[PDB]
């Protein structure tokens, strides 16, 4: 048909070291076709190595759309790729409505041990909290602010939209 649905994802990593107590992934999805998008169809997921760190947990610290419209879900992999063993499936509520032609949605996250997350002292040795980044598929680097970014996908309703898998 003439009417095409169409997506572009800009993100990037707001801790770079190569170590860290947390994925600090910020990503912008932004409608650029001429369709509407339901956003609680719409999956967006960052790849990663979990290394040896657990109690993993997901928070969204911020969106446009406000955070309580937002979901994430920590996920390991039945079926690991090098660099992907794991991926954070962020995603929208059932009520966090349309995402029209020329809009788009901002998400900051952190993910990590949970009493990492706290800002207090961890009761554990260091690599039960400590990531290694430049293990997982999706990190960048480099940026320091939003780039046009293909290593995180995007599906609607179970169809990829955006990225090259792990
Ligand atoms: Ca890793
Ligand atoms: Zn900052
Ligand atoms: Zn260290
Ligand atoms: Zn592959």
């Amino acid at each position: 048909t003439d009417l095409l649905t169409k997506i572009e994802l800009q993100a990037y990593n707001h801790i770079r070291t190569s170590e860290t107590k947390e994925l600090q992934p910020r990503i912008k999805l932004i409608n650029t076709g001429n369709t509407p998008i339901t956003l609680s169809e719409v999956k967006i997921r960052y790849y990663y190595t979990k290394d040896q760190v657990i109690n993993e947990i997901y928070t969204c610290d911020w969106s446009n759309i406000t955070s309580s419209k937002i979901t994430g879900t920590v996920v390991q992999m039945s079926n690991p790729k090098p660099n992907a063993d794991s991926y954070v499936e962020i995603g929208f509520t059932n009520s966090a409505g349309v995402l029209n032609p020329g809009e788009y949605v901002e998400i900051i996250s952190r993910i990590g041990n949970s009493y990492a997350l706290s800002l207090a002292t961890p009761p554990y040795s260091e690599w039960n909290y400590m990531y290694d980044q430049n293990s997982d598929y999706s990190f960048n680097n480099s940026s320091s602010d939003f780039v046009v970014w293909d290593k995180i996908t995007v599906y609607i309703s179970g169809t990829l939209y955006w990225g090259i898998e792990p």
